[PDB]
DNA sequence: ATCGG
């Protein structure tokens, strides 16, 4: 029930400039008693220590800690959507431990919203592909995306969601890109 | 300004 501070969601989620942290905001809704609105939240990367020997934990494996906190019913089906900052990698295992939580869980269905490409990762085109091929939805972030999580998640007191320059244009070319790495 | 130093 602790929420988003603004400047931290405008400066993450821009699709224009790409940060060195990634954030991630989570739904999980249950299917068919009635479809309900069970678990929302938000979390973001452990960075990396080289003096403390940490090597860090991205925003996929610590929502992947968080899931067994969720109380799943293993009869029901729900639903859990992300909002994620950048694209799960795959040199570093994300991917794969997604999809090995997709396989064991099958009660469970997930969809990806990605602000950006994480082009950083040579093989982050694997990465979404993997996270395809294992039944989960792959999507780029469009204002709907960040204007639902700005309303829902940010602490904007009132102040409605103002898009930064070049939303929609970047929007647009990831989703371009992103429908031609899926293909 | 690409999961930070
Ligand atoms: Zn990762």
């Amino acid at each position: 029930r602790h929420l988003m501070d603004p400047h931290i969601f405008t400066s993450n989620f821009n699709n224009g400039i790409g940060r060195h942290k990634t954030y991630l905001c989570y739904e999980v809704e249950r299917l068919d008693s009635v479809k309900m609105d069970q678990h929302r939240g938000f979390l973001h990367n452990q960075a990396k220590n080289l003096l403390c020997g940490f090597y860090g934990r991205h925003a996929a494996l610590r929502f992947l800690d968080l899931v067994p906190s969720l109380q799943l019913d293993p009869a029901q089906i729900y639903r859990v959507t992300w909002f994620i900052s950048w694209s799960p990698c795959f040199s570093w295992g994300c991917a794969g431990e997604v999809r090995a939580f997709l396989q064991e869980n099958t009660h469970v269905r997930l969809r990806i919203f990605a602000a950006r490409i994480y082009d950083y990762d040579p093989l982050y085109k694997e990465a979404l592909q993997m996270l395809r091929d294992a039944g989960a939805q792959v999507s780029i972030m469009t204002y709907d995306e960040f204007k639902h999580c700005w309303d829902t998640f940010v602490d904007h007191q009132g102040c409605p969601f103002q898009p930064w320059d070049g939303l929609d244009e970047h929007s647009q070319a990831l989703s371009g890109r992103l429908r031609a790495i899926l293909q």
